[PDB]
């Protein structure tokens, strides 16, 4: 009654561990894409990648490696965005988990945000997310 507020429910596709931090000795946004548990299988396994990139900047997006047939991948990739701090706060940072396919789409498994202006810099921030619908 019911259905519907079951409906509204964060759907289980995942989560994503990552860090961040910037870095003002370089003046340089680090990101970490450590992990993700508990993904769907969209094929069976998935093969996940992670896409991570900053809005509104319409640069090209950076990529992990594709791991093959796996729901609890372990990435331990880093990305550094080249961004002064006082810019960095109209940004929002995106996470985006796929389901690497040779043949077709890649289909999206889940992504979500961090909008720059939210984040405590000064001090690592390392959390879990789970991931959500697109
Ligand atoms: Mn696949």
């Amino acid at each position: 009654g019911g259905g519907g507020i079951l409906d509204s429910m964060v759907e289980k596709l995942g989560k994503l561990q990552y860090s961040l931090d910037y870095d003002f000795q370089n003046n340089q946004l680090l990101v970490g894409i450590i992990q993700a548990a508990e993904l769907p299988a969209l094929d069976g396994t998935s093969d996940p990648y992670v896409k991570v990139f900053l809005l509104p900047d319409k640069k090209k997006k950076f990529e992990t490696k594709v791991h093959r047939k796996t729901l609890n991948p372990v990435f331990n990739e880093q990305f550094t965005f080249k961004v002064p701090y006082s810019e960095l706060g109209g940004k929002t940072l995106v996470m985006a988990v796929y389901d690497f396919d040779r043949f077709s789409k890649h289909d999206i498994i889940g992504e979500f945000k961090v909008p720059m202006n939210t984040v405590d810099f000064g001090h690592v921030t390392e959390e879990w997310r789970d991931l959500q619908s697109a």
